[PDB]
């Protein structure tokens, strides 16, 4: 649930 990549940084994100 924690940690989405993309909508983020276009990475791992979080």
């Amino acid at each position: 649930a924690g940690c989405k990549n993309f909508f983020w940084k276009t990475f791992t994100s979080c």
